[PDB]
């Protein structure tokens, strides 16, 4: 999980990447 300053992004990014990656989803 990340947040640069107001945006945060919760648990759990999903980054997306071509397949089989996918949307990864990951603790984070």
């Amino acid at each position: 999980g990340f947040c640069w300053h107001h945006s945060c992004v919760p648990s759990g990014t999903c980054a997306d990447f071509p397949w089989p990656l996918g949307h990864q989803c990951f603790p984070d």
